[PDB]
């Protein structure tokens, strides 16, 4: 389970602060060891 997680976002639009690059976490904090 890699990255590549289109992320949601909203408080501004699809990317509310940065390509909710914030957001980006999901990668290793959500296809590390938790699995999908």
């Amino acid at each position: 389970y890699p990255a590549k997680p289109e992320a949601p976002g909203e408080d501004a639009s699809p990317e509310e602060l940065s390509r909710y690059y914030a957001s980006l976490r999901h990668y290793l904090n959500l296809v590390t060891r938790q699995r999908y």
